[PDB]
């Protein structure tokens, strides 16, 4: 009963899970990209958006913007 549709943010254990995802591949394919989406329960776009803020966060002169 209802719409099914909803939005998603990354939570702690979803970022350690995509951290992780990124150690092993920096760069996967949107199928791979697909497959972690559901198994971290986001979306292909929210888990693209991802992808792009690591990369933007990789590239930029900015410190401590990584938890460790």
């Amino acid at each position: 009963g209802s719409q099914r549709r909803q939005r998603t943010h990354f939570t702690s254990q979803q970022l350690q899970e995509l951290e992780a995802t990124f150690q092993r591949n920096r760069y996967p394919d949107m199928s791979t990209r697909e497959e972690i989406a559901v198994w971290t329960n986001l979306t292909e776009a929210r888990v693209r958006v991802w992808f792009k803020n690591r990369r933007a966060k990789w590239r930029k002169r900015e410190e401590f913007i990584v938890t460790d």
